[PDB]
């Protein structure tokens, strides 16, 4: 893999292939027949026109596309069912955007099985995503604290039924053109219960990953907080830690090293360098909780939607 400046996630878990990185037909009825029980059922394209590519990802394509009868437009993501790392996170694509409608949460219409493919109708969302933003420009604390305080409404909802994102970093999360914040990337997730304690399975972006997940011990939904207080570290210093080392020599000095710290404190307010702080904590058992966190009085900086919007290209 290795280059660096990478931002593609990374999916393997609990086996000797995620050991190695120290240093058909019958499977897929079945899982075709699954899936086609679990979506709903139809074909999109009967009601939805002008399909157009707009974006790529580690499991498919999104198009926009019209609703026909209102003239209305929607995302459309794409995934086929023989291209995937790890074919059974794809039921994330469906299960967890539909469970948990907030305002925080992009939010999904219907999902379809199309030819070999999983078909995702969702909200468009008109803003673009985070990390355009972060490597173009620099947000104050006001819009910082807008940002991580609607991201840690929905870790919370997530967390509440030890749902996993494993995969926060600005790419993840996307805006609406009048300044409102949506997490959007639940193909990842995994879930934890009384009865599943951890997860085990190495899981997310390299340079985002927390180091317990790294050091493949087992995990709770602790991760995304780190992973959190990196996204922090792509708002006020514009790229990760280690963001030009290649991904296998970045994780090794996350493993290895102390909690990364800003490039420059002479500017940011104790009020954030404390927040920050709370997330990038080595041990997980101290390591804060979004419950914890959004309690927290940084977040109190958070300005209104109308704060975000001069930040968006169209504005810039
Ligand atoms: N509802 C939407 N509105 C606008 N743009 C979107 C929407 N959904 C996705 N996109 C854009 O298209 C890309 C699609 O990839 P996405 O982040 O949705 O998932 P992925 O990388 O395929 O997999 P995973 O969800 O497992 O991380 C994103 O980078 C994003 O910029
Ligand atoms: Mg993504």
């Amino acid at each position: 893999l290795n280059r660096g400046r990478s931002r593609q996630p990374l999916v393997l878990g609990d086996n000797c292939f995620a050991d190695l990185v120290h240093n058909q037909r019958v499977s897929h009825e079945q899982f075709r027949a699954a899936l086609q029980l679990v979506v709903d059922p139809g074909d999109p394209r009967s009601y939805l026109d002008n399909f157009i590519k707009i974006g790529e990802g580690s499991t498919g394509i999104v198009c926009i596309a019209t609703v026909r009868s209102s003239g209305k437009l929607v995302a459309v993501k794409k995934m086929d069912l023989r291209k995937q790392q790890r074919r059974e996170l794809l039921f994330n694509e469906v299960v967890i955007m539909r469970d948990y409608q907030h305002e925080n949460v992009v939010e999904m219409y219907n999902s379809y099985l199309v030819g070999d493919e999983l078909w995702v109708v969702m909200e468009f969302l008109e803003g673009g995503a985070l990390t355009d933003i972060v490597t173009h420009t620099r947000m104050n604390e006001e819009q910082i604290a807008a940002v991580c305080l609607a991201v840690l409404q929905a870790l919370s909802v997530l967390h509440a039924q030890g749902v996993i994102h494993r995969d926060i970093k600005s790419d993840s999360i996307l805006l609406t053109h009048d300044g409102r914040v949506k997490l959007s990337d639940f193909g990842f997730c995994a879930q934890v219960s009384k009865e599943v304690p951890r997860r085990k399975s190495l899981v997310g972006t390299p340079y985002w990953m927390a180091p317990e997940l790294i050091s493949r011990l087992p995990y709770g939904p602790e991760v995304d907080i780190w992973s959190l207080g990196i996204m922090v570290i792509e708002m006020v210093d514009g790229e990760p830690p280690y963001f030009n080392e290649p991904p296998l020599k970045a994780m090794k000095m996350i493993r290895d090293n102390l909690p990364p710290r800003l490039k420059n404190l002479h500017k940011v307010s104790p009020s954030l360098k404390g927040f920050l702080d709370r997330l990038l904590v080595r041990d997980p058992a101290q390591r804060a909780t979004a419950a914890e966190l959004l309690k927290h009085p940084f977040l109190a900086k958070a300005g209104p939607p109308a704060s975000i919007v001069p930040l968006m290209r169209q504005n810039r």
